[PDB]
């Protein structure tokens, strides 16, 4: 048990690239609250070895209110838009979530147990 | 939106006291790593009104390897015994866990997608 503490991942398991040689791909993962801080890999897999195809970072921030890739991260979400992608581009494509502090302080109730006392 | 990230915790409905005034119950709650802090409260909901009957606080360290209340944590688990029941303590207890500094680092791995590129 020496890692860091896992996030459940979820990956689409096939998806067909375009005749334009675009594809997406939706990343889901299961987190309550926000972190400060996401970075996102896609990390391809080639028979033996692993090479990293895209990857970006997003930290919180106001907002108003060969292979190049789009990433729109989203509530427990993560959409990857691949450009330029060619025949020999096909193959195995693993999505990789990191989060960074988290929120500091987590709260929950219960629905309360009623407890029977007797004399 | 305002309160603070959600924890999921959950309590037996019904809990018997012993005749000798004791009760059990577990408040088990989901969460992967363990958060520095962990506070853990009982409270009664008398009708209207909620009163704290135990409440317990625990950090982490190194460990060699009317109503008075034993709290116990476990891997998302806290075991409340309650001791000195009296008739009149029959009725609802809400069960809360607080987690303050979470581990600051979470990763997961999805299970790939193959994507077919095709010219
Ligand atoms: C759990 C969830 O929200 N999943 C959605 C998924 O259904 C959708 O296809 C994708 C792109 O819109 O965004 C995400
Ligand atoms: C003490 C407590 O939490 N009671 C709740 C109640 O308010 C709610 O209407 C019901 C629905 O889930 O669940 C239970
Ligand atoms: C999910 C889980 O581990 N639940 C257990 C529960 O079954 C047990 O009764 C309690 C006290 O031993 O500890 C906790
Ligand atoms: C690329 C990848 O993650 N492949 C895994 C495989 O190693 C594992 O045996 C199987 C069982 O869940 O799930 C899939």
């Amino acid at each position: 048990y020496g890692g860091p503490p896992a996030l459940q991942v979820t990956q689409p398991r096939v998806v067909l690239a375009s005749m334009k040689g675009v594809a997406s791909l939706a990343c889901e993962y299961e987190f309550t609250g926000k972190a400060k801080e996401i970075r996102v890999t896609l990390i391809r897999q080639t028979g033996n070895e692993f090479h990293e195809v895209c990857a970006s970072s997003f930290t919180t921030e106001y907002e108003p209110f060969d292979i190049e890739c789009h990433v729109q991260p989203s509530e427990n979400n993560v959409t990857l838009t691949l450009m330029g992608l060619k025949a020999t581009d096909t193959g195995l494509y693993v999505c990789r979530v990191e989060l960074m502090y988290p929120p500091p302080y987590y709260m929950g109730l219960g629905n309360g147990t009623q407890i029977y006392v007797v004399e």
